[PDB]
């Protein structure tokens, strides 16, 4: 059975795995803890782009945003090399989604504004995308010091599976938005250990990771098979019996994967 190799899988590397492949026309669903919660982590960064994108018109890709040195206290790749300049929110959609970008999603975040720095208004988006259980309470990097049992900055994998479902191939957003949002996720450059591994080179395969502490890694994707049939593959890991720093797996997640292809396939 599907579940008793993913039950084999958590076995081998002492975790805690989630998988939702949301069912289509020709395949049934695949749901393994899919309603555990688990904490976001990076892959809030997606469906953080698309609430910006929702809430605003194209033009507003194009407004300068100034920051400093200050700013800096998560990993960010691209924006700590333009604290000079500042960066379009275009430019932060993009380091946010391809490079993970702390920075960016703290900018971002603030973008939609009110109270939380903006993570009030984040969850509110989820929420209106029939979301009920997904909370962000927090911005980086203090987002990432939720402890297991704390349901702080978690959602479950059928949750998110489920949103990036509606946004990529449904209708949530307009399909110009829908296409930049596609676009930077198939551009991505974190993603190469994680469900990219465990596709067939023939499959397209776009998505966002995540990482945090108790070993956690997630990938959020969206695959299309050579024939061009897209299906959403969430897979959500932790390692939290080894405690707050043990090792994230991305291993883990490219077997999850393989698995799943090998179901779709
Ligand atoms: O996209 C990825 O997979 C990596 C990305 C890095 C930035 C974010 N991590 C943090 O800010 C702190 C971290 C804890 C443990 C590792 S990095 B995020 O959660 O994950």
């Amino acid at each position: 059975d599907l579940a008793d190799r993913f039950a084999e899988l958590e076995r081998r590397y002492d975790a805690r795995l989630g998988v939702y492949v949301p069912a289509t026309g020709t395949t049934a669903a695949i749901e393994y803890r899919a309603d555990e919660r688990f904490a976001f982590c990076s892959t809030f960064k997606a469906p953080l782009v698309a609430a910006v994108l929702h809430q605003n018109p194209l033009t507003h890709l194009d407004k300068l945003i100034t920051y400093t040195s200050d700013d800096i206290r998560s990993i960010s790749p691209v924006a700590q090399q333009h604290v000079q300049t500042g960066m379009t929110i275009g430019q932060l959609c993009d380091a946010a989604i391809r490079y993970s970008d702390g920075t960016a999603a703290n900018l971002l975040l603030a973008d939609l504004g009110g109270p939380g720095g903006g993570t009030a208004a984040f969850t509110g988006y989820l929420r209106s995308l029939g979301d009920t259980v997904s909370r962000l309470d927090a911005e980086e990097p203090e987002l990432n010091r939720d402890p297991p049992g704390d349901e702080r900055d978690t959602t479950t994998p059928h949750a998110i599976a489920l949103v990036l479902q509606q946004l990529v191939l449904g209708n949530a957003l307009p399909p110009d938005k829908r296409a930049l949002l596609t676009d930077w996720m198939a551009r991505n450059t974190t993603g190469a250990k994680r469900i990219r591994a465990g596709f067939p080179a023939d499959w397209k395969v776009i998505d966002k990771t995540g990482t945090g502490d108790y070993g956690r890694a997630n990938d959020i994707a969206v695959v299309w098979s050579p024939t061009g049939v897209p299906y959403v593959v969430a897979v959500m890991s932790d390692r939290a019996g080894g405690g707050y720093d043990a090792e994230p797996r991305e291993a883990l997640l490219a077997e999850a994967a393989t698995c799943v292809a090998g179901v779709l396939a």
